[PDB]
């Protein structure tokens, strides 16, 4: 319903064009790459992680059509040259990975957007928004370059904040054991992080995450209460977390697990989400919430210090929030 | 010259073998699998993750001829048939995964050795020793099935003890992001641990791990105070402690940092590391050290949370203890 | 309508289930393993390469219920004492890989069952059958231990059948860049072959295949023609055959894909297929047909030499094959 | 002896740089790369797949200190501004893969070197060479810019060169199953080659080469004989040719492994090694011949039809091989 243009068709990018298929609220008209409509079509169609797109997809002149619907094809590397203004595009996705500044992403407004979400932490953006935890906070006057925030702070934030409403948490630190990304290297070569410069398929490559820290921008009282790192190992997709908190009031395994499976089903169904078997990464390879309790791997010790485990597919339930997001902007008018 | 005998020639048993060639003290003459000796050579011979052994193997009759010292091959099934006396081995490393119970274990001793050391946790033993941190406590009159704990446990508890010893573990959590071993299966397979049962190189597969508990084996003062979990990750060797504990002081970075640095410099040297440099896993492959601080990672929230991370060679580390152990038995006198 | 029996509800064993499934024409009421109910459950259930099943699995005391339908869960190790005949079992599949010699599978005979379908290359079995090949010459009351050979030979029949009506093949020489299996190791370990000893997931592996030869089995005009080996790979599913021939006749690249498409489109509707897009491994994951022709890959040298390049997914094209053979054996009187 | 400058300090030029300080003849005196000196001298000191190099690194100012020699480090986009002639560097490594049109490789020329290798295949270069068969067609007048060739034809040629010799090549087809390189991707993203845009880890990718067909350069009389294809599969490192060829003579394996092995202990000793162990691709991670042929591969069809199987570590092999043509370009005057 609400026009919709990508700026980036890669991993993001392409996995909201799918997620986005199903949302009728919105309809993606057109999308900007540096690469033309026959590898964009490939690339749409065969997926490694993903598979085949179930869908008639095609490429007319230099434009896409995916189930009869025709997509225009850009390949304007400056953002203020794609006039989405042109084609009545009101929502923009800023998933190329080098517009997280605010005066960068600006440039699509520029181009006659009139709002515009980053699928990544940003820089002065207008508003920081996880999906169940505090899209109300969003003001459609005020708003309108905002960062739907990074993938492991949307699966930890949706239980941080259960964890935080009923037991308290005083203090806590995370690990994310993240599957690689584009923005690794698959032999040793150069890179800012000296990590991130090793093989991506070959070890186990510690490195930084904001993510702990980013939780604070939706969660205010969790301001410098949380920390932690990453840890990239050798999957292709599909990310997990491990939350080692000391809360406030004394729990058992038990009144945790309850917490979490009763938001699950309640406030944050289809967020948060709670799985009581004993499966492993490539079984949530395709799953569309942002955070899954492994209930199994719940521990308490001394009745003050839990650990809380999540799986998190980065792609896909990313994905799907950035088009939850784009359609609860539109629906609150613009 | 202590007579070393070796059951179950598997990656610990190989591995043993390979750093027993180091030391002089102790003189490996036995070795029993389920296999020929010409499959034995091979598999010592050329290794995947450690390279072709520095060493001339051969195959004389059915024993192996290792620099020219003929080392005897058994292929015996059952242990309380290995005859251990009639050849002289006097210390017996029990690393089949198969006889961890004393019940098992002790037919050694009944078969004509005198000590024997389970390169694993056990149950029913006479003591559990993780060297650098209790060794101490053998008693080569009351002691004769020794438990060498696992690979986890000799990563954590040497430096538990130094944040322990120094600061106070008040609580803590652990996590083991750990390669992929023999226990797992290639692709779905039936298994007890329905997590060990899934295609190992294919996901990150959370199981159990009494590393935590074991603790408190080795280091009596830490007993309930620390519990944990284990990530099988697709890497072949290395692998890496996340602990995350409160401590009974308010610290800084730095202080902790100081503190390990110190200890492996002098207290633990040879046993425990300390790193500043931003190594992956692979770098770690080969080192002979049970635990290496990556002292990069290391991180405080409220100068109570602590989070330190470490380095182990799973296989390399651990057999290297397994010899250290031997050569600390017999020079209590067999 | 024919009921079928599993013995040994492995990687095959569960993906001939997942494919009989869809087909009403047969009906698989048992199934034997080493294990309980509850793990065949959650391994049919979770599959870490075709994901989980769209169906209804659960357990009903030591039955599986899977869409209201019960199936009788087995776990005798000796196929003499499973009395298919007393549950009505017409076709056995046998899946375990330890009895492929008629004096084992024939057991299956004198349990009762009427048919039995060996998953792998057989000795002296009564007719080894290629779908689409030979199984014009299967007769009902002569053949009854049935071979449905190997998931390369399955790739390779197919084209070397119709290269050789086409053109007549003179002599050729295939690879089969495969998949990795459970019969491999996945750290260095004993095994009869000591190229599949080694790490799995860790080496391009050279080994044996019987699968050219095997071939004469099902167009004996090919004897002596074909041979060839294999090289065992980093992946867990999906394989490419790689033919290279010597033509009776002289043709074009654009000859010989056209005679393949053709037989794709006519008479090997189904079992052989063709693709001109520019595929790799993961594409071809879920593949239903036994060899699909990569036709950017044909080549020709001097017009005599072809080269041709054919996937196949090893477990569900294969294990749809056996479904095929079921339901064909079965329509020629049981 | 030799003053030598590395242009491209990748997989390519970082291993030349290890071969080279092993090498009496040469010396690298200075290196170019696009990166900060400490980004450099990590890359150098740490390695995924060849490990840690034994030789004290350090970042003395922006220069590289290796074994107490200091290396000058520049950052020149540009070959021309590089000013090779000033330093005295007589030699330039050309391995950027941008600079491989003999026009912009003879900017270093320019510069002011004397001869210049691309470490890759060029276009219009002055003379391809490949040790061990044509090193003696260098002429030190006529030729400025060479190229070393692909790993690949370094890896075919001499044995083809061997078989074509002694047996005499009517015409084959070659297929090399190839670990993945930098010029590939990590998860689908852009790139000219549809099959390379693909994730390199998941999958078996069949790709293009000019080896097969590049083979001529070195070896005339085999113009138009041969043609091949690629196959990257997920190993890091570590390749293997597959030739079948029709030979001239009728041959036997015997025969065709004899031949092999007398010229691999001969007149290709260094460049040529042979085989008879059941090893695997980590076997060959390090080796420094540039082609050792599987004895146990080779197989003969129709006496007149052959197959071939050679390793060749691609990072390696071919890196000992630009040292060892720099060696002889050095002896011949420059
Ligand atoms: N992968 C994941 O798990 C997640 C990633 N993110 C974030 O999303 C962003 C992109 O990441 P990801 O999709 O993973 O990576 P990719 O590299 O797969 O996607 C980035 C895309 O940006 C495209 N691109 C670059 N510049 C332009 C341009 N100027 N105009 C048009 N297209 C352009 C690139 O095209 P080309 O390839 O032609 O260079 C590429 O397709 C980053 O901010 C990342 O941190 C957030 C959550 C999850
Ligand atoms: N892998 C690692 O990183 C570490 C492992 N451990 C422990 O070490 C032990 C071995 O593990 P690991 O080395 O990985 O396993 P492996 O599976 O590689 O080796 C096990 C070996 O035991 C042999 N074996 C089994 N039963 C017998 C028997 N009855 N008689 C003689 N030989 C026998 C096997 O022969 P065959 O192969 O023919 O079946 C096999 O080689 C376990 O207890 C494990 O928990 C502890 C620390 C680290
Ligand atoms: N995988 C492939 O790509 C293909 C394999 N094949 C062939 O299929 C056959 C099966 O192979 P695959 O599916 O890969 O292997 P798996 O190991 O997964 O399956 C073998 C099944 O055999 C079971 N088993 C072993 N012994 C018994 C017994 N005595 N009684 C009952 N069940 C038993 C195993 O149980 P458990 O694991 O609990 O011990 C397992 O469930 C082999 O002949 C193989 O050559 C043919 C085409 C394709
Ligand atoms: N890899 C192998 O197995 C083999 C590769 N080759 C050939 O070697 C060449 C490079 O291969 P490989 O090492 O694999 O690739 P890499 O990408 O690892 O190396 C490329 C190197 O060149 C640098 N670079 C790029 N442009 C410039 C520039 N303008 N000035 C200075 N430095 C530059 C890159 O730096 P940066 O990382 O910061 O961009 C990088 O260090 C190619 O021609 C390849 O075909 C030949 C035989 C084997």
């Amino acid at each position: 319903a609400v026009k919709v243009g990508i700026n980036g068709f890669g991993r993001i990018g392409r996995n909201v064009f799918r997620a986005a298929l199903k949302n009728p609220d919105i309809e993606v008209v057109a999308v900007n790459g540096l690469t033309d409509a026959n590898t964009l079509a490939h690339l749409l169609k065969y997926d490694s992680v993903h598979g085949r797109l179930d869908a008639e997809v095609s490429v007319n002149g230099n434009n896409l059509v995916v189930n009869g619907k025709e997509i225009i094809v850009k390949a304007e590397r400056d953002p203020e040259n794609l006039a989405w203004g042109e084609i009545g595009v009101d929502i923009v996705v800023e998933s190329t990975g080098r517009f997280t500044k605010r005066e960068d992403a600006a440039k699509h407004l520029e181009a006659g957007a009139k709002k515009v979400i980053i699928s990544a932490p940003a820089k002065n953006e207008d508003i920081t928004i996880v999906m169940g935890v505090n899209q109300d906070k969003y003001d459609p006057k005020a708003h309108h370059v905002i960062s739907n925030a990074s993938c492991t702070t949307n699966c930890l934030a949706p239980f941080a904040k259960v964890l935080h409403e009923q037991f308290g948490i005083v203090r806590g630190m995370m690990t994310t054991v993240h599957s690689y990304t584009n923005d690794q290297r698959i032999l040793d070569a150069s890179h800012k992080d000296l990590r991130r410069a090793r093989a991506a398929a070959e070890s186990i490559i510690p490195t930084t995450t904001g993510a702990a820290k980013a939780v604070a921008l939706v969660l205010p009282e969790l301001k410098g209460k949380l920390n932690g790192m990453a840890m990239r190992v050798p999957t292709p997709n599909v990310s997990v977390v491990d939350l080692v908190a000391e809360l406030e009031k004394e729990v058992t395994v038990e009144e945790v697990n309850a917490a979490l499976k009763a938001a699950a089903e309640g406030e944050l169904k289809g967020i948060l989400a709670y799985s009581e078997e004993p499966l492993v990464s490539r079984d949530y390879n395709g799953s569309t919430v942002s955070s899954t309790i492994d209930a199994l791997s719940t521990m308490v010790i001394d009745g003050k210090m839990v650990k809380v485990v999540s799986w998190y597919d980065n792609e896909t339930g990313y994905s799907h929030r950035v088009v939850d997001l784009a359609a609860y902007i539109a629906s609150k008018g613009l």
